[PDB]
């Protein structure tokens, strides 16, 4: 356990920042994830052999899709790292362990299609899981990999603690269902502004961790413009593919997913920042003040999309 990971000086330094890009070198991401766990949790949190073999099974079970891929998993785990390191007294030992694993696992075996498409296709996963279809599958796959021989990174926990960490991971991953985000933030907004928000109330912590999960999962919109711009291409390649598949069921897809309507994207991103991203990072900053850079960076990109619409870029 005297074996720490060290990154090159630039990554060692930039990794602490919310807007850190994990780069185009796939083979460095596992070491980036381990480095983050060792700093955020401790070198003793996870047996290195088991963690390494858990990370590569998770990697194996992410698909070669444009966006909902292994790079998204590590990118969302990093944002969670950045939140935990900037608020380090606010979270228990079990939450620091569970939430970085929850972020790595949150989109396991994603095919690049929405819960809606599964439903209209009548996918078997939609029969098994009536709401949060993909997100219940993702948790299912997380438990599957935890129960592979030699992959139980939580072996040293007690019966109680183990059940608590798997319950943290479950709620964490279910919250990545953006349909539940809108009601969760509203409740949080009320609780905060009436002064009834209480982080000793387990049902309140759940809600806050829920918002943190939405904030990490949307964190591509908190990157420097050139990263956010190029990530949007990957996100939209999935949306257009799903639109194609909708048209193949004989359903006209919403404009967002229609590749014939690419000209409507800059307005559609405006809608998304205002209705989803800005509110998310606003309420997050109100609750967790040190997370303010995510809101600042998100606003900067909103401003850059406004520029696109005016044909300034
Ligand atoms: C599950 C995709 C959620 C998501 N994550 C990001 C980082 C973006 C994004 C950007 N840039 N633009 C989006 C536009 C619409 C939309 O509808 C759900 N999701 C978006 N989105
Ligand atoms: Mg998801
Ligand atoms: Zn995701």
């Amino acid at each position: 356990g005297l074996m720490q990971f060290t990154l090159p000086v630039r990554l060692c330094k930039e990794i602490e920042l919310f807007h850190f890009d994990i780069g185009p070198f796939e083979n460095m991401w596992p070491g980036i994830f381990v480095y983050m766990v060792h700093r955020s949790c401790g070198t003793s949190c996870f047996e290195l052999e088991k963690l390494c073999r858990f990370i590569m099974s998770v990697k194996k079970n992410y698909r070669r899709v444009p966006y909902h891929n292994w790079k998204h998993a590590v990118t969302v785990a990093h944002c969670m790292y950045a939140i935990l390191q900037n608020n380090h007294t606010l979270f228990t030992d079990l939450e620091r362990k569970g939430l970085l694993i929850a972020c790595l696992c949150h989109d396991l075996d994603h095919r690049g299609f929405s819960n809606s498409y599964l439903q209209k296709f009548d996918h078997p996963l939609a029969a098994l899981y009536s709401t949060s279809t993909m997100e219940q599958h993702h948790f299912s796959q997380t438990v599957s990999i935890l129960q592979l021989e030699g992959h139980n990174i939580f072996s040293t926990l007690s019966s109680s603690e183990y059940e608590q960490v798997l319950e943290i991971i479950r709620k964490a991953i279910i919250a990545t269902d953006l349909a539940l985000y809108f009601g969760n933030r509203k409740q949080l907004e009320e609780m905060y502004q009436t002064g009834s928000l209480n982080l000793n109330n387990q049902s309140h912590r759940d809600r806050v961790i829920g918002l943190m999960m939405t904030a990490c999962d949307l964190c591509s919109v908190t990157k420097l413009w050139p990263v956010t711009k190029l990530t949007a291409n990957d996100i939209y390649a999935e949306f257009w593919a799903e639109g194609d598949e909708m048209k193949k069921l004989g359903i006209q897809p919403i404009p967002m997913m229609d590749r014939d309507k690419k000209d409507e994207v800059p307005q559609g991103q405006l809608g998304f920042y205002n209705a989803v991203a800005i509110p998310c990072y606003t309420t997050l900053t109100q609750i967790l003040p040190p997370t303010e850079p995510l809101l600042k960076a998100c606003r900067d990109n909103l401003s850059q999309w406004e520029k696109v619409i005016r044909g300034e870029e």
